[PDB]
Order: structure tokens, then C-alpha cells, then sequence
RNA sequence: UCGAAGUAUUCCGCGUACGUU
RNA sequence: CGUACGCGGAAUACUUCGAUU
């Protein structure tokens, strides 16, 4: 399109708050689970090992998709949140925002105050996923 | 008056080339192996499917950043030589030389085959950044 | 947790300039 | 690859404010 970046970036932002059945083609499979200001507050009577969950995001150039998924330190909750994005969902989702000119891609995830970013060129997105599902894996299993 | 580093950042910068000096405590345990501009087009005849000279990694403790480029030819004897570039105690020993009455944001980065892996986080979790950085380094260098 | 601002950094993508030519 | 900046991003650390009452 003409501008081609400003409007698509706003829809990617809004995609987070439009549940799993609203917005544009998203790289994530599961909907957002951000905690309200009140359920994140009363949860911090402990307080801020051992959060409600983690915050992850997928960025294809200027088109960034963000998520928050409540992740308890359990085997089942790990298999659940790991199904929030796969290689296919990213590739298919990136296909609608990449072109001939290589843009920057980045997957970032924060948990326990530790952030991991897997960034690279559009032509390296294939490795960014393998490295992101491997990095995401350990960060969530990072033995205290 | 809480300004400790005017300027230690540039000292950690030059530590890569002519150093470590004078006295800067570096996190890395190996000298820098950055190739020349020519050698950057000699080994690299023209990148064929890729195989680089090695990788570039950096260590940051606030605004004090250290950087190292190393050779890595995909051999196990080379993986082991580059994992000794920095360890847990080394960087921890290096981070304790740059702190303050405040939480500072540390950062490890490594680039290999057009893929970068940064592990950022407050100095309160540096112990985690290392444990996570050694796995990321090993994993990235094993694709 | 959401949104915004400043400060101090890092990293990616792209591009300019230079580098015993 | 080295240096320096330019654009657009993402991430971090400190700080400030707003978030049906």
C-alpha cells in the first residue's frame, strides 16, 4: 500500500485485545490472558518466581504482536503455553507482512525478570523460531 | 555525585583492541579474534547454507559494555574453546566492578548466522542471565 | 498488568561515510 | 569485520504520571 506500515502496526497492537477471534492474521494460536490491574495487584501481596505468567511478543518489521499467558510452574501449564505459537503459525503470519525487502524480525519473552530476544533478518526467520521455542523452553524451566 | 564512570564505558570499549588496560576487569577470558576487513573477504570468499568465521558476543553491566569476536569452525574442539571465552564466575567477578546504589540492567548478546540472542535483565538476576546465556550460546552455536 | 514520558543502554533491519585499494 | 553517525523497530535498567472507584 501507500503508507503500508502505520495502519497495519495499529491493527497488530489491537490484535492482542481482540481475543483469539478478532483482528488480523496473528502468529499466536492462543488468545491473550493479560491480568487486569486489580488481579495483578491483589496477586502482589506476596510479592513480586512467582508471577502469574510471562509476556511474549512476535515482531515482523513494524508489525508487532504481543501476548501475556498465565504460566504456572507445572508440566501441563508448560505444554499449554508452548502451544501459543508454532513454526507454521509464525511463517504463515509473517507471510502477510514480509516482502522482497528484508525487514527485522524479533521474538522476545520475559519471565522471572529475565528477558530473551531472538532477533534476525526476515530471511533468517526459520532459525529464529527453532531458537525461540528452544529459548522459551529453558527460560520457563530455568531451575531457580 | 553518583557518577562513577566518566568514563569507564570507553575503557571497556577499548579493552577489546588494546587491553585489558589500564587495569579494567574484563568478563571475557580470551583475546579478541575480530578478523581484518580483508580477511572478512578472504575466509569469506563469498558466503555459500552458511559457514561464518565465527561469532560476535558482548557483555554489558549498565553502560560498561565488553565485546569479543571469536573463530568458530563448527568443530567440537572449537565449541569448547569458545565456551571458555566467558564463564559464570568470570562475568560475576566483572559485574561486581560496575555497580551502584541502584538496580542496573545487564545484558549478554551473541550473533551467529544472522541470528542474534540477547539475554537482558537486572543485575539482581545476573545469576540467571549467565545460566541462560550459557545454554543460548551453546544452542545457537549448535545449529 | 495496561497506556504514556524522560533517563541510561543494548540488539535487529535498512542505509550513508570511512577503513595499509 | 572495524569506526561513526542516520532512519525504523524491539528489549532491558532507573524514574514520572494515568488506569469505571
Amino acid at each position: 500500500r501507500a503508507i503500508q506500515g502505520n495502519d497495519t502496526r495499529e491493527q497488530a497492537n489491537g490484535e492482542r485485545w481482540d481475543g483469539g477471534s478478532g483482528g488480523i492474521t496473528s502468529p499466536f494460536k492462543l488468545p491473550d490472558e493479560s491480568p487486569s490491574w486489580t488481579e495483578w495487584r491483589l496477586y502482589n501481596d506476596e510479592t513480586n518466581d512467582n508471577p502469574l505468567g510471562f509476556k511474549e511478543s512476535w515482531g515482523f518489521g513494524k508489525v508487532v504482536f504481543k501476548r501475556y499467558l498465565r504460566y504456572d510452574r507445572t508440566e501441563a501449564s508448560l505444554h499449554r503455553v508452548l502451544g501459543s505459537w508454532t513454526g507454521d503459525s509464525v511463517n504463515y503470519a509473517a507471510s502477510r507482512f514480509l516482502g522482497a525487502n528484508q525487514v527485522g524480525c524479533s521474538y522476545s519473552i520475559r519471565f522471572r525478570g529475565v528477558s530473551v530476544t531472538i532477533s534476525g533478518g526476515s530471511r533468517t526467520l526459520q532459525h529464529l523460531c527453532e531458537m525461540a521455542i528452544r529459548s522459551k523452553q529453558e527460560l520457563l524451566q530455568l531451575t531457580p
